[PDB]
């Protein structure tokens, strides 16, 4: 619910959305194991009526130089569902300054609800 400092869940995605890496509170929160996601997307969980606008958060990720997406529900593994807001950050490579990998930082507004 409102307010909860420790429901958050890092997570880093490839440019194409793809889980790279995710923090064990996932499994706590949705319940899906940080591993059981890498090598997967994240818009296999977005709930579909957001999904579209989640992608172009994904789209812009200029604005700022950065794109922060709301508030959206995400599949919880066990079926159900749960909430989380997503922070995606562009993380560059030293050498070139590509973006090479997406540091995003999940944090749940609410558990899973089924």
């Amino acid at each position: 619910g409102e307010f909860l400092d420790s429901k958050t869940f890092l997570s880093r995605f490839s440019m194409d959305m793809k889980f790279t890496y995710c923090d064990d509170r996932i499994t706590e929160l949705i319940g899906y194991h940080p591993e059981e996601l890498l090598g997967r997307s994240a818009s296999e969980f977005w709930h579909a009526l957001d999904s579209e606008n989640m992608t172009k958060s994904h789209q812009n990720l200029c604005t700022k130089g950065q794109v922060v997406s709301g508030q959206y529900r995400m599949l919880a593994k066990h079926g159900g569902y749960v909430w989380l807001e997503t922070q995606m950050t562009v993380i560059y490579n030293p050498r070139n300054l590509q973006p090479q990998c997406i540091m995003a930082v999940n944090y749940v507004l609410s558990e899973i609800e089924k």
